[PDB]
Protein backbone atom coordinates (compact mmCIF):
# COMPACT_ATOMS: atom_id res chain seq x y z
CA UNK A 1 0.00 0.00 0.00
CA UNK A 2 1.02 3.62 -0.52
CA UNK A 3 1.43 5.16 2.94
CA UNK A 4 1.82 8.66 4.20
CA UNK A 5 4.91 7.13 5.80
CA UNK A 6 7.04 7.17 2.67
CA UNK A 7 9.51 4.57 3.89
CA UNK A 8 6.89 1.99 4.74
CA UNK A 9 7.79 -0.88 2.38
CA UNK A 10 5.51 -3.30 4.13
CA UNK A 11 1.99 -4.32 4.60
CA UNK A 12 0.76 -2.70 7.82
CA UNK A 13 -0.04 0.83 8.84
CA UNK A 14 1.65 0.61 12.23
CA UNK A 15 5.44 0.21 12.06
CA UNK A 16 7.81 -0.31 15.02
CA UNK A 17 10.94 1.75 15.29
CA UNK A 18 13.15 -1.22 14.40
CA UNK A 19 11.19 -2.14 11.34
CA UNK A 20 11.16 1.52 10.32
CA UNK A 21 14.92 1.72 10.79
CA UNK A 22 15.25 -1.30 8.51
CA UNK A 23 13.10 0.32 5.82
CA UNK A 24 14.97 3.63 6.00
CA UNK A 25 18.37 1.87 5.78
CA UNK A 26 17.23 -0.11 2.77
CA UNK A 27 16.36 3.13 1.00
CA UNK A 28 19.67 4.90 1.90
CA UNK A 29 22.15 2.58 3.57
CA UNK A 30 25.20 4.82 3.37
CA UNK A 31 23.80 8.25 4.17
CA UNK A 32 24.60 9.57 7.58
CA UNK A 33 21.99 8.88 10.25
CA UNK A 34 23.54 10.44 13.32
CA UNK A 35 26.33 12.97 13.74
CA UNK A 36 27.76 13.37 17.24
CA UNK A 37 29.99 16.27 18.48
CA UNK A 38 31.68 15.09 21.70
CA UNK A 39 34.96 19.42 19.16
CA UNK A 40 35.35 15.59 18.64
CA UNK A 41 33.00 14.34 15.84
CA UNK A 42 31.64 10.77 15.18
CA UNK A 43 29.10 9.56 12.57
CA UNK A 44 27.01 6.51 11.81
CA UNK A 45 25.18 5.54 8.64
CA UNK A 46 21.61 4.23 8.54
CA UNK A 47 23.00 0.83 7.72
CA UNK A 48 25.42 0.73 10.71
CA UNK A 49 22.74 2.00 13.04
CA UNK A 50 20.42 -0.70 11.86
CA UNK A 51 23.06 -3.46 12.04
CA UNK A 52 24.61 -2.51 15.41
CA UNK A 53 21.21 -2.13 17.15
CA UNK A 54 20.22 -5.57 15.82
CA UNK A 55 23.46 -7.14 17.05
CA UNK A 56 22.96 -5.50 20.44
CA UNK A 57 19.33 -6.77 20.56
CA UNK A 58 20.58 -10.36 20.12
CA UNK A 59 22.77 -9.83 23.13
CA UNK A 60 19.71 -8.64 25.08
CA UNK A 61 17.81 -11.67 23.86
CA UNK A 62 20.52 -14.15 24.94
CA UNK A 63 20.47 -12.47 28.36
CA UNK A 64 16.71 -12.88 28.63
CA UNK A 65 15.97 -9.15 28.35
CA UNK A 66 12.59 -8.89 26.63
CA UNK A 67 8.93 -8.12 27.25
CA UNK A 68 8.59 -7.54 31.03
CA UNK A 69 12.25 -6.37 31.28
CA UNK A 70 13.27 -2.81 32.08
CA UNK A 71 16.61 -1.46 30.96
CA UNK A 72 17.99 1.60 32.68
CA UNK A 73 20.03 3.75 30.28
CA UNK A 74 22.38 6.49 31.55
CA UNK A 75 24.54 7.29 28.54
CA UNK A 76 24.78 10.97 27.60
CA UNK A 77 23.59 12.24 24.15
CA UNK A 78 25.74 9.91 21.96
CA UNK A 79 25.51 7.45 19.08
CA UNK A 80 25.71 4.66 21.68
CA UNK A 81 22.65 5.89 23.50
CA UNK A 82 20.75 5.85 20.17
CA UNK A 83 21.93 2.35 19.41
CA UNK A 84 20.93 1.16 22.88
CA UNK A 85 17.37 2.41 22.53
CA UNK A 86 16.80 0.75 19.22
CA UNK A 87 18.25 -2.48 20.66
CA UNK A 88 16.04 -2.36 23.69
CA UNK A 89 12.97 -1.94 21.60
CA UNK A 90 14.01 -4.56 19.05
CA UNK A 91 14.07 -7.03 21.94
CA UNK A 92 10.62 -5.99 23.22
CA UNK A 93 11.97 -4.45 26.37
CA UNK A 94 11.21 -1.15 28.11
CA UNK A 95 13.65 1.73 27.93
CA UNK A 96 14.28 3.71 31.10
CA UNK A 97 16.53 6.69 30.64
CA UNK A 98 18.14 8.90 33.29
CA UNK A 99 20.77 11.60 33.35
CA UNK A 100 24.38 10.40 33.06
CA UNK A 101 24.87 12.82 35.97
CA UNK A 102 22.15 11.28 38.16
CA UNK A 103 23.32 11.21 41.76
CA UNK A 104 23.80 7.91 43.61
CA UNK A 105 20.67 8.39 45.77
CA UNK A 106 18.60 8.93 42.62
CA UNK A 107 19.93 5.80 40.96
CA UNK A 108 19.15 4.00 44.23
CA UNK A 109 15.63 5.38 44.44
CA UNK A 110 14.97 4.51 40.77
CA UNK A 111 16.20 0.91 41.22
CA UNK A 112 14.27 0.54 44.47
CA UNK A 113 11.04 1.84 42.83
CA UNK A 114 11.19 0.26 39.32
CA UNK A 115 13.59 -2.70 39.86
CA UNK A 116 15.26 -2.65 36.50
CA UNK A 117 16.77 -5.85 35.11
CA UNK A 118 19.84 -4.45 33.24
CA UNK A 119 21.58 -1.26 32.34
CA UNK A 120 23.70 0.79 30.05
CA UNK A 121 25.87 2.97 32.28
CA UNK A 122 29.51 4.00 32.64
CA UNK A 123 29.58 3.30 36.37
CA UNK A 124 28.74 -0.36 37.21
CA UNK A 125 25.51 -0.89 39.07
CA UNK A 126 25.53 -4.18 41.07
CA UNK A 127 22.84 -6.82 41.11
CA UNK A 128 21.64 -6.59 37.54
CA UNK A 129 21.74 -8.99 34.62
CA UNK A 130 24.35 -6.83 32.89
CA UNK A 131 25.63 -3.30 33.10
CA UNK A 132 27.45 -2.29 29.91
CA UNK A 133 29.57 0.81 29.36
CA UNK A 134 29.54 2.59 26.00
CA UNK A 135 32.80 0.77 25.03
CA UNK A 136 31.43 -2.55 26.20
CA UNK A 137 28.40 -2.41 23.85
CA UNK A 138 30.71 -3.02 20.83
CA UNK A 139 32.16 -6.06 22.52
CA UNK A 140 28.64 -7.36 23.29
CA UNK A 141 27.88 -6.97 19.60
CA UNK A 142 30.84 -8.89 18.33
CA UNK A 143 29.96 -12.09 16.49
CA UNK A 144 26.15 -11.70 16.54
CA UNK A 145 23.72 -11.84 13.59
CA UNK A 146 23.48 -8.60 11.56
CA UNK A 147 19.84 -9.47 10.81
CA UNK A 148 17.23 -7.85 13.06
CA UNK A 149 15.43 -10.18 15.40
CA UNK A 150 11.95 -10.97 14.11
CA UNK A 151 9.76 -7.82 14.43
CA UNK A 152 8.02 -7.38 17.76
CA UNK A 153 6.27 -4.89 19.98
CA UNK A 154 7.74 -3.23 23.04
CA UNK A 155 4.96 -2.38 25.49
CA UNK A 156 5.59 -0.59 27.74
CA UNK A 157 8.14 1.13 25.60
CA UNK A 158 9.37 3.70 28.08
CA UNK A 159 9.48 4.79 31.67
CA UNK A 160 10.75 8.30 32.22
CA UNK A 161 11.52 10.40 35.28
CA UNK A 162 10.16 13.83 36.24
CA UNK A 163 10.92 13.27 45.39
CA UNK A 164 10.97 11.43 41.97
CA UNK A 165 8.00 10.68 39.71
CA UNK A 166 8.03 8.02 37.05
CA UNK A 167 5.85 8.04 33.97
CA UNK A 168 5.18 4.81 32.13
CA UNK A 169 4.06 4.68 28.48
CA UNK A 170 1.85 1.61 28.21
CA UNK A 171 1.86 1.47 24.47
CA UNK A 172 4.19 -0.01 21.94
CA UNK A 173 6.68 2.31 20.35
CA UNK A 174 6.28 3.02 16.66
CA UNK A 175 3.90 4.99 14.52
CA UNK A 176 1.18 4.75 11.97
CA UNK A 177 0.22 7.22 9.21
CA UNK A 178 -2.28 9.11 11.36
CA UNK A 179 0.21 9.65 14.21
CA UNK A 180 3.03 10.66 11.84
CA UNK A 181 0.78 13.13 10.06
CA UNK A 182 -0.40 14.45 13.34
CA UNK A 183 3.17 14.78 14.74
CA UNK A 184 4.15 16.60 11.59
CA UNK A 185 1.19 19.04 11.87
CA UNK A 186 1.98 19.88 15.51
CA UNK A 187 5.80 20.05 15.38
CA UNK A 188 6.52 21.30 11.94
CA UNK A 189 8.73 18.30 11.27
CA UNK A 190 8.79 17.00 7.73
CA UNK A 191 10.59 14.19 5.97
CA UNK A 192 14.36 14.49 5.45
CA UNK A 193 15.26 17.57 7.35
CA UNK A 194 18.55 17.66 9.27
CA UNK A 195 17.64 18.00 12.96
CA UNK A 196 19.77 19.44 15.76
CA UNK A 197 19.05 17.96 19.20
CA UNK A 198 19.61 20.38 22.05
CA UNK A 199 17.74 18.67 24.91
CA UNK A 200 18.86 15.68 27.00
CA UNK A 201 17.59 12.36 25.60
CA UNK A 202 16.23 11.34 29.01
CA UNK A 203 13.55 14.14 28.82
CA UNK A 204 10.29 13.25 27.12
CA UNK A 205 10.19 16.04 24.50
CA UNK A 206 13.74 15.63 23.14
CA UNK A 207 13.15 11.85 23.26
CA UNK A 208 10.14 12.20 20.94
CA UNK A 209 11.84 14.69 18.69
CA UNK A 210 14.94 12.52 18.21
CA UNK A 211 13.22 9.24 17.62
CA UNK A 212 10.30 10.63 15.66
CA UNK A 213 13.03 12.42 13.63
CA UNK A 214 14.90 9.17 13.00
CA UNK A 215 11.59 7.45 12.22
CA UNK A 216 11.01 10.06 9.46
CA UNK A 217 14.49 9.48 7.98
CA UNK A 218 15.91 12.70 9.32
CA UNK A 219 19.54 12.95 10.09
CA UNK A 220 20.09 13.67 13.75
CA UNK A 221 22.91 15.99 14.93
CA UNK A 222 23.81 15.53 18.65
CA UNK A 223 25.88 17.92 20.68
CA UNK A 224 27.31 17.80 24.22
CA UNK A 225 28.13 21.57 24.33
CA UNK A 226 24.85 23.54 24.69
CA UNK A 227 26.38 27.02 24.79
CA UNK A 228 24.09 29.31 22.69
CA UNK A 229 26.80 30.79 20.46
CA UNK A 230 27.90 27.18 19.76
CA UNK A 231 24.35 26.12 19.00
CA UNK A 232 24.02 28.90 16.48
CA UNK A 233 27.27 27.95 14.78
CA UNK A 234 26.03 24.34 14.54
CA UNK A 235 22.73 25.56 13.02
CA UNK A 236 24.69 27.23 10.20
CA UNK A 237 27.47 24.76 9.70
CA UNK A 238 25.15 21.73 9.35
CA UNK A 239 22.35 23.67 7.67
CA UNK A 240 19.89 22.56 10.30
CA UNK A 241 16.31 22.46 9.12
CA UNK A 242 14.44 21.39 12.24
CA UNK A 243 15.10 22.17 15.85
CA UNK A 244 13.08 21.79 19.01
CA UNK A 245 13.88 23.90 22.00
CA UNK A 246 12.72 25.23 25.31
CA UNK A 247 11.96 28.96 25.72
CA UNK A 248 15.05 29.51 27.83
CA UNK A 249 17.18 28.61 24.81
CA UNK A 250 15.05 30.81 22.52
CA UNK A 251 15.61 33.71 24.88
CA UNK A 252 19.39 33.31 24.91
CA UNK A 253 19.72 32.79 21.16
CA UNK A 254 17.73 35.97 20.50
CA UNK A 255 20.13 37.96 22.71
CA UNK A 256 23.40 36.98 21.04
CA UNK A 257 25.25 40.01 19.68
CA UNK A 258 24.87 40.40 15.94
CA UNK A 259 22.15 37.78 15.38
CA UNK A 260 19.41 38.25 12.76
CA UNK A 261 17.04 36.62 10.21
CA UNK A 262 20.02 35.50 8.12
CA UNK A 263 21.61 33.39 10.85
CA UNK A 264 18.47 31.17 11.00
CA UNK A 265 17.58 31.08 7.34
CA UNK A 266 18.34 27.32 7.00
CA UNK A 267 15.45 26.51 9.37
CA UNK A 268 12.16 25.23 7.99
CA UNK A 269 10.65 24.87 11.49
CA UNK A 270 11.39 25.74 15.09
CA UNK A 271 9.30 23.82 17.55
CA UNK A 272 9.01 24.85 21.20
CA UNK A 273 7.49 23.14 24.14
CA UNK A 274 8.10 22.55 27.77
CA UNK A 275 8.17 25.91 29.44
CA UNK A 276 6.29 29.23 29.40
CA UNK A 277 6.99 31.33 26.32
CA UNK A 278 6.02 34.95 26.86
CA UNK A 279 4.28 37.03 24.14
CA UNK A 280 7.43 39.15 23.90
CA UNK A 281 9.67 36.13 23.16
CA UNK A 282 7.11 34.70 20.71
CA UNK A 283 6.93 37.92 18.70
CA UNK A 284 10.75 38.12 18.56
CA UNK A 285 10.87 34.62 17.03
CA UNK A 286 8.02 35.19 14.60
CA UNK A 287 9.93 38.23 13.40
CA UNK A 288 13.21 36.23 13.13
CA UNK A 289 11.89 33.21 11.15
CA UNK A 290 8.47 34.15 9.89
CA UNK A 291 5.24 33.18 11.57
CA UNK A 292 4.64 29.93 9.62
CA UNK A 293 7.91 28.53 10.96
CA UNK A 294 7.18 28.76 14.72
CA UNK A 295 5.42 25.64 15.98
CA UNK A 296 4.36 25.26 19.61
CA UNK A 297 3.02 22.26 21.55
CA UNK A 298 1.66 22.62 25.04
CA UNK A 299 1.29 19.42 26.96
CA UNK A 300 -1.08 20.00 29.94
CA UNK A 301 -0.34 18.82 33.45
CA UNK A 302 -0.63 15.09 34.15
CA UNK A 303 -1.28 14.37 30.44
CA UNK A 304 -4.94 15.43 30.53
CA UNK A 305 -4.52 17.06 27.11
CA UNK A 306 -2.32 18.56 24.37
CA UNK A 307 -2.75 21.71 22.29
CA UNK A 308 -0.66 23.22 19.49
CA UNK A 309 -0.45 26.49 17.69
CA UNK A 310 1.51 27.84 14.77
CA UNK A 311 2.89 31.35 14.72
CA UNK A 312 0.44 32.63 12.08
CA UNK A 313 -2.48 31.39 14.17
CA UNK A 314 -0.86 32.96 17.25
CA UNK A 315 -0.73 36.40 15.60
CA UNK A 316 -4.57 36.04 15.14
CA UNK A 317 -5.11 34.65 18.67
CA UNK A 318 -2.38 36.28 20.71
CA UNK A 319 -1.72 34.71 24.07
CA UNK A 320 -3.35 31.41 23.09
CA UNK A 321 -1.69 28.03 23.55
CA UNK A 322 -3.64 26.68 20.61
CA UNK A 323 -6.47 24.27 19.99
CA UNK A 324 -6.64 20.77 21.20
CA UNK A 325 -4.82 18.43 18.79
CA UNK A 326 -6.59 15.98 16.48
CA UNK A 327 -10.00 14.96 17.80
CA UNK A 328 -9.29 16.25 21.41
CA UNK A 329 -11.72 18.66 22.98
CA UNK A 330 -11.60 21.35 25.56
CA UNK A 331 -14.54 22.37 27.73
CA UNK A 332 -14.40 25.41 29.98
CA UNK A 333 -16.74 24.80 32.92
CA UNK A 334 -18.40 26.77 35.68
CA UNK A 335 -18.60 25.79 39.32
CA UNK A 336 -21.60 23.49 38.66
CA UNK A 337 -19.91 21.52 35.87
CA UNK A 338 -21.76 23.34 33.05
CA UNK A 339 -20.01 24.44 29.91
CA UNK A 340 -19.73 28.22 29.50
CA UNK A 341 -19.85 30.71 26.64
CA UNK A 342 -16.78 31.88 24.73
CA UNK A 343 -14.63 34.33 26.76
CA UNK A 344 -16.19 33.26 30.07
CA UNK A 345 -13.56 32.07 32.56
CA UNK A 346 -13.88 28.62 34.19
CA UNK A 347 -12.07 25.31 34.81
CA UNK A 348 -10.27 23.72 31.88
CA UNK A 349 -11.45 20.21 31.14
CA UNK A 350 -9.85 18.29 28.24
CA UNK A 351 -9.99 14.96 26.50
CA UNK A 352 -6.62 13.42 25.70
CA UNK A 353 -5.00 11.94 22.55
CA UNK A 354 -4.70 8.16 22.35
CA UNK A 355 -1.12 7.99 23.61
CA UNK A 356 -1.83 10.02 26.82
CA UNK A 357 -4.79 7.79 27.77
CA UNK A 358 -2.34 4.86 28.32
CA UNK A 359 0.28 6.94 30.12
CA UNK A 360 0.54 6.27 33.85
CA UNK A 361 2.19 8.12 36.73
CA UNK A 362 3.48 5.13 38.70
CA UNK A 363 2.15 4.90 42.27
CA UNK A 364 -0.09 7.93 41.68
CA UNK A 365 -3.83 7.56 41.73
CA UNK A 366 -5.46 8.66 38.47
CA UNK A 367 -7.67 11.69 37.99
CA UNK A 368 -11.41 11.61 38.00
CA UNK A 369 -12.73 11.31 34.46
CA UNK A 370 -16.15 12.82 33.58
CA UNK A 371 -18.47 11.69 30.83
CA UNK A 372 -16.89 11.96 27.40
CA UNK A 373 -13.38 11.38 28.79
CA UNK A 374 -12.92 14.81 30.30
CA UNK A 375 -10.36 15.56 33.05
CA UNK A 376 -9.16 18.77 34.77
CA UNK A 377 -6.34 19.66 37.14
CA UNK A 378 -8.14 22.88 38.07
CA UNK A 379 -6.45 25.17 35.50
CA UNK A 380 -8.37 28.38 34.91
CA UNK A 381 -9.02 29.90 31.50
CA UNK A 382 -11.21 30.41 28.46
CA UNK A 383 -11.75 29.83 24.78
CA UNK A 384 -12.38 32.34 22.05
CA UNK A 385 -15.07 31.98 19.37
CA UNK A 386 -12.78 29.81 17.18
CA UNK A 387 -11.96 27.48 20.07
CA UNK A 388 -8.46 28.72 20.87
CA UNK A 389 -7.55 28.20 24.48
CA UNK A 390 -6.10 30.80 26.86
CA UNK A 391 -4.90 30.67 30.51
CA UNK A 392 -6.07 33.35 32.95
CA UNK A 393 -3.27 33.47 35.70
Amino acid sequence: RDFFNKFNLGTSNFVTPGKQLEYVSECKPDSTAVICLDQNCSVITWHQLHVYSSQLAWYLIENEIGPGSIVLTMFPNSIEHIIAVFAIWKAGACYMPMSYKAAESEIREACDTIHPNAAFAECKIPGLKFCLSADEIYEAMEGRSKEMPSDRLANPNMISLSKMKFIRQNLPCGLDDETIRSWSLMSGMGFEQRQLLVGPLFHGAPHSAAFNGLFMGNTLVLTRNLCPGNILNMIKKYKIEFIQMVPTLMNRLAKLEGVGKEDFASLKALCHTGGVCSPWLKQIWIDLLGPEKIYEMYSMTECIGLTCIRGDEWVKHPGSIGRPVGDSKVSIRDENGKEVAPFEIGEIYMTAPASYLVTEYINWEPLEVKEGGFRSVGDIGYVDEQGYLYFSD
